[PDB]
């Protein structure tokens, strides 16, 4: 058939120049840069909205999606939407066949957001971090379904996927590598908190993230995200 206009809009940040700190924003990037379809991104100001982004504005969040004239908001609809509309004939699949990949995943940015945002709880914030981050890496460290060899003798079996569900980077991926990114970045530079290297699952899982143009290549400037979380360490 034809090839679709596709147009992404994401927050500018900062001096309106560059990609601003937008987790969901870098997510959508990814997923249609995974797809392989032509398409363009716009970093768009909040404070002036260009002339597209004037009849569906009333407080309209980051992730926009314009799709062949037709604006599409909810980043949530946008992932399966995009999944749905780019079929495995000529498109990728992305899903993750494995749901807990999915579930790992989730409430890590929440207990990084109880422990981001300054206050005197922190050890048990920390600890509440460092178990989700445990949890990530004893999953990652953990062999899927898909890669036990029940048959093997061998005492330690360690997994060696480069991503989270397979060898290729998923929906899950695009979900949790933005909200890592963020984590690492704030939490160093206002928390003075850094990942435990002895954390060697998610600390491979971030090495094989970066050797890869999909995910470094979209992700924010440091000083970006960094601006963004001066306010919350009031």
């Amino acid at each position: 058939d034809k090839e679709p206009s596709i147009e992404l809009f994401i927050k500018a940040g900062h001096d309106g120049e560059n990609v601003g700190n937008c987790p969901f924003c870098q997510r959508l990037f990814m997923v249609l840069w995974l797809k392989g379809v032509k398409f363009t991104v716009t970093t768009v100001d909040m404070r002036k909205k260009p002339a597209e982004l004037k009849d569906l504005a009333p407080g309209t969040n980051p992730p926009f999606l314009l799709y062949n004239g037709t604006l599409k908001t909810d980043f949530i609809k946008i992932e399966e939407f995009l999944e749905q509309t780019l079929a495995p004939p000529r498109y990728p699949h992305l899903s993750p066949v494995n749901k807990e990949s999915f579930d790992v995943g989730a409430d890590i940015f929440a207990k990084f957001s109880a422990f981001i945002k300054n206050s005197p709880n922190n050890p048990l914030q920390e600890k509440n971090l460092l178990r989700e981050f445990k949890r990530l890496d004893d999953y990652l460290n953990s062999p899927l379904p898909e890669e036990i060899d029940h048959n093997s003798v061998e005492t330690i079996t360690v997994s060696n996927r480069k991503f989270l569900d397979g060898d290729r980077l998923t929906l899950a991926d695009c979900n949790l590598l933005p909200k890592l990114h963020v984590i690492r970045v704030a939490a160093k530079k206002y928390c003075n908190f850094e990942i435990p290297d002895h954390f060697t699952g998610v600390w491979r899982y971030l090495k094989n993230a970066d050797e890869r143009d999909e995910f470094k290549q979209t992700c924010p400037a440091d000083i970006e995200i960094e601006k963004a979380y001066l306010s919350v360490a009031n």
